[PDB]
């Protein structure tokens, strides 16, 4: 039935920055092509007097050939007409770690438990994503409540990504 075309994906209606600030732990990930954050991912969202959201993240990264850094990144969110959609310019603090611009959308969150993020880097000629990533976020490093987990799993499904994720560890690494 449902359509996996990016423009169809629903986002978090009336998204609120402030409400969203804080720490978030990465419980599950859907990796994109190439280089990406491995595990122990923690993000920390913030917004300023100007209403511009931002954030720092950190997690193990397995640089080429087993060389495990503990990356520390910085993203800065440029708004869009859609409040749940932003353009995220990121970069690391060291200059060799990866820099980029990524669409960052908030598929759904409840500010206090979970958040589901999605990002489509490259679209297919059919409107579906050719290269995406998704992050399931939890306010508790221990995981989400069965009630929360249930909706999340529903979202993973509407993103045509269910069954593509992978649990993320937080073993102390960073
Ligand atoms: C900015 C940032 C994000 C993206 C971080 C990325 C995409 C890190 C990639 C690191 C690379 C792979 C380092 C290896 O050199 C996430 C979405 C978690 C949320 C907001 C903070």
């Amino acid at each position: 039935e449902r359509d996996c075309r990016v423009s169809s994906f629903r986002v978090k209606e009336n998204f609120d920055k402030a409400r969203f600030s804080g720490t978030w732990y990465a419980m599950a990930k859907k990796d994109p092509e190439g280089l990406f954050l491995q595990d122990n991912i923690v993000a920390e969202f913030s917004v300023d007097e100007t209403g511009q959201m931002s954030a720092t993240a950190k997690g193990r990264v397995r640089l080429l050939n087993n060389w495990d850094v503990c990356a520390d990144m910085v993203g800065t969110f440029t708004d869009t007409e859609d409040p749940a959609k932003f353009k995220m310019k990121y970069w690391g603090v060291a200059s060799f770690l990866q820099k980029g611009n990524d669409d960052h959308w908030i598929v759904d969150t409840d500010y206090d438990t979970y958040a589901v993020q999605y990002s489509c880097r490259l679209l297919n000629l059919d409107g579906t994503c050719a290269d995406s990533y998704s992050f399931v976020f939890s306010r508790d490093p221990n995981g989400l409540p069965p009630e929360a987990q249930k909706i999340v799993r529903q979202r993973q499904e509407e993103l045509c990504l269910a069954r593509q994720y992978r649990l993320i560890v937080h073993n102390g690494y960073c």
